[PDB]
DNA sequence: CGGCAGTACTG
DNA sequence: CAGTACC
DNA sequence: GCCG
């Protein structure tokens, strides 16, 4: 990263926006300070500014503030609230409008929190785990949450399969969650299983907070046996064996690279979801199209007209 | 001017 | 429904 | 915030 020294105080200003509610401003933010990452050289000029896809008018004046001011105006004048926005806004379930409620009810920390403010039953379990679903685990964890469900789901009918998605799937050290897709080549005998899974994982302790019960997502919490464990986010996704390819490059990720996806999917008349690859087309304000069939991943990028990126190239 | 995605819970 | 979350 |  050529341009720390430029990201640095736009990250600033980024969370600031999201935290506030501006998400729109805060996605501008993003991707200008994700493009900076990208570049070569550090920027030298205003119209080098300019030259980078997502930097604009507005944000090549800062850089050129700051190019000389060796730092920005606008730092100076954020409102004193956006540190507490943020506390609040990093609880499970917690968003930009709980805590901008709690802000203007004299809400000012955690402690304010637990013990005045009323809590969804979420909330209170994001608020529990405040400090361990702020850290990531090593991937070698990871991959003992996802065996140890596999060997849950695969008891009751072992034709079943079972894969980690996710950072964890991209190849990263650390995984802030662990996301598991589950299917079943028959293409049935993949329904109506939460029942006896979610049984069977919560039957020694393995789970112990439910965040989301779904008839196909669950989200919840986990832990592994022994000394040393921490509460991990853990989610299960059970889909038609039809969807398993898009669910798996849905779930695998990255958002910001699901987003790039998308976008050239409607260049293109299509659609791009977790469920299909739709030739959905009708697009003038704006009645779906047609599904089109995608065993696997390949064929997603493929009828794209993509060259294959494995998942270790996705962690956009 | 207006999209930047859609889908699934929760209450 | 508004809010929040998933990538 | 950017961009068509
Ligand atoms: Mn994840
Ligand atoms: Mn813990
Ligand atoms: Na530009
Ligand atoms: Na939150
Ligand atoms: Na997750």
């Amino acid at each position: 990263n050529h341009n720390l020294h430029i990201t640095e105080k736009l990250e600033v200003l980024a969370k600031a926006y999201s935290v506030q509610g501006d998400k729109w401003r805060a996605l501008g933010y993003a991707k200008a300070i994700n493009a900076l990452k990208s570049f070569h050289k550090p920027v030298t000029s205003y119209q080098e500014a300019c030259s980078i896809p997502g930097i604009g008018k507005r944000m090549a004046e800062k850089i050129i503030e700051i190019l000389e001011s060796g730092h920005l105006r606008k730092l100076d004048h954020i409102s004193e609230s956006v540190p507490v926005l943020e506390l609040f806004s990093n609880i499970w379930g917690a968003g930009t409008k709980t805590a901008q409620m709690w802000y203007q009810q004299g809400f000012r920390s955690l402690e304010d929190i637990r013990s005045q403010a009323s809590l969804t039953t979420q909330q209170a379990i994001g608020l529990k785990h405040y400090s361990d679903f702020l850290e990531r685990m090593p991937r070698e964890e990871a991959t003992e949450i996802e065996q140890t469900v596999q060997k849950a789901a695969q008891a009751f009918n072992s034709g079943l399969l079972c894969v980690a998605c996710g950072s964890y799937r991209r190849g990263k050290a650390t995984c802030g969650d662990v996301d598991v897709l589950i299917t079943h080549p028959d293409g049935r005998s993949h329904r109506g299983i939460f029942s006896r899974l979610l049984d069977s994982l919560r039957q020694e302790g393995f789970l112990t907070d439910d965040l989301v019960k779904g008839e196909t997502k669950y989200l919840g919490v986990c832990r592994l046996p022994g000394p040393g464990r921490r509460h991990r986010r853990l989610d299960i996704i059970v889909v038609p064996y039809s969807e398993f390819a898009c669910a798996l490059l849905y779930f695998t990720g990255s958002a910001h690279f699901n987003r790039s996806m998308r976008a050239l999917a409607k260049t293109k008349g299509m659609s791009l979801s977790e469920h299909a690859l739709s030739t959905a087309v009708v697009r003038n304000t704006h009645g779906p199209g047609r599904v089109l069939p995608t065993p696997t991943e390949k064929d997603v990028f493929r009828l794209l007209g993509l060259p294959y990126r494995e998942p270790a190239e996705r962690d956009w």
